[PDB]
């Protein structure tokens, strides 16, 4: 990062290039250059190279991340005036809401839905229990009934989320970490459906995003599962679509997992008040976030003035139908963990490597696996009274370090007085 220019990630699924003529509009009006950047992987990149100061200044991901990166300090806590809180849904301000701080500024809310090829199937179907069926109609016509990305759990969780399966359950406004829904009944009659879609050849579980848009884009399967950044490669293509409800399982509505795209600053930025001036002046408003969504729709975006109008079009007003059914993502710490569980049980499933059963009996305990975290008393740090020790304390408490290597970091760095008597000691005395 460097003084006067900013630099943001954004998933190279969205609207990267509409983002970048909102950079140039701000570097045509206040003279700081911005370069929009897409890298694979960028979610497991920024607390990489957060950590070799080699991140960028605003990074965008889904909301779910967000929490895990604020834990690790990797993200200042934002200041919108009240007035500008005004101008996007509360529901949006809550999702980016971590420990009781804003740690992002949400601009828009995506859930999946089903989309359909009105002229393959000018009727959807309103449960997955008739796709089997229409998949051998439509194959008998040279056609499948669907495709969508196996590789990435969030495609494959609203049908295991619609008989009963959870991520972790929900007691009294707190996720309890070690309570975790992925191995009930629900969450295996949902994968056992996907598995026996795939060993009944109506889907193959090679299958990922790739795969899945060629053939819904090129007119060979009738329907997939996606999103709202999708639909402008179907807007190109030949192919008279509709974006609707997801089909019911056991007569239970789909359950996506509802993310709140989020644009976080980067704690190790020297340009805070330059990103907040670009991200509340310039992205969040009517013109910023339309040339976005004209590159690659945003979905139901968080500026009221905007989404009000937005919410016209069928196909934003089908994803938020989708998403009231759904549930909004956990932003806790956790959630790396529980996707990363239930991608290796949902491809374990559908390749026959392992059982829907014992696949899932793993992702239950991979998915509550306790972590040892020094990133709890990282607030300890900022009441150090000088800056080199407040650095040295963030630096040690982010570092993997076992306990006596901290408290020792923390002797080396951090001692300027006897420990009793320091707010910094006294605080890490109290909390680690
Ligand atoms: O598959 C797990 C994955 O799900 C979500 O990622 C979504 C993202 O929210 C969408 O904006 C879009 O990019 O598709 C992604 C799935 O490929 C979670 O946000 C993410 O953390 C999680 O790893
Ligand atoms: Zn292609
Ligand atoms: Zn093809």
């Amino acid at each position: 990062t460097e003084e006067g220019k900013l630099v943001i990630w954004i998933n190279g699924d969205k609207g990267y290039n509409g983002l970048a003529e909102v950079g140039k509009k701000f570097e045509k009006d206040t003279g700081i250059k911005v370069t929009v950047e897409h890298p694979d992987k960028l979610e497991e990149k920024f607390p990489q190279v957060a950590a070799t100061g080699d991140g960028p200044d605003i990074i965008f991901w889904a909301h779910d991340r967000f929490g895990g990166y604020a834990q690790s300090g990797l993200l200042a806590e934002i200041t919108p005036a009240a007035a500008f809180q005004d101008k996007l849904y509360p529901f949006t301000w809550d999702a980016v809401r971590y420990n009781g701080k804003l740690i992002a500024y949400p601009i828009a809310v995506e859930a999946l839905s089903l989309i359909y090829n009105k002229d393959l199937l000018p009727n959807p179907p309103k449960t997955w229990e008739e796709i089997p069926a229409l998949d051998k109609e439509l194959k008998a016509k040279g056609k499948s009934a669907l495709m969508f990305n196996l590789q990435e759990p969030y495609f494959t969780w609203p049908l295991i989320a619609a008989d009963g399966g959870y991520a972790f359950k929900y007691a009294a406004g707190k996720y309890d970490i070690k309570d975790v829904g992925v191995d009930n009944a629900g969450a295996k009659a949902g994968l056992t459906f996907l598995v026996d879609l795939i060993k009944n050849k109506h889907m193959n579980a090679d299958t990922d995003y790739s795969i899945a848009e060629h053939a819904f884009n090129h007119g060979e399967t009738a329907m997939t599962i996606n999103g709202p950044w999708a639909w402008s490669n179907i807007d190109t293509s030949a192919v008279n679509y509709g974006v609707t409800v997801l089909p019911t399982f056991k007569g239970q509505p789909s359950k996506p997992f509802v993310g709140v795209l989020s644009a976080g600053i980067n704690a190790a930025s020297p340009n805070k008040e330059l990103a907040k001036e670009f991200l509340e002046n310039y992205l969040l408003t009517d013109e910023g976030l339309e040339a976005v969504n004209k590159d690659k729709p945003l979905g139901a975006v968080a500026l009221k003035s905007y989404e009000e109008e937005l919410v016209k079009d069928p196909r934003v007003a089908a994803t938020m139908e989708n998403a009231q059914k759904g549930e909004i993502m956990p932003n806790i710490p956790q959630m790396s963990a529980f996707w990363y569980a239930v991608r290796t049980a949902v491809i374990n499933a559908a390749s026959g490597r392992q059982t829907v059963d014992a696949a899932l009996a793993a992702a239950q305990t991979n998915a509550a696996a306790p972590m040892r975290n020094p990133t709890d008393s990282l607030y300890c740090c900022d009441r150090a009274e000088d800056h080199a020790c407040q650095n040295a304390c963030k630096r040690i408490l982010m570092s993997k370090k076992t306990e006596m290597e901290i408290v020792d970091g923390l002797i080396e760095g951090c001692k300027t007085q006897p420990l009793p008597q320091d707010p910094l000691w006294q605080c890490f005395l109290e909390s680690s």
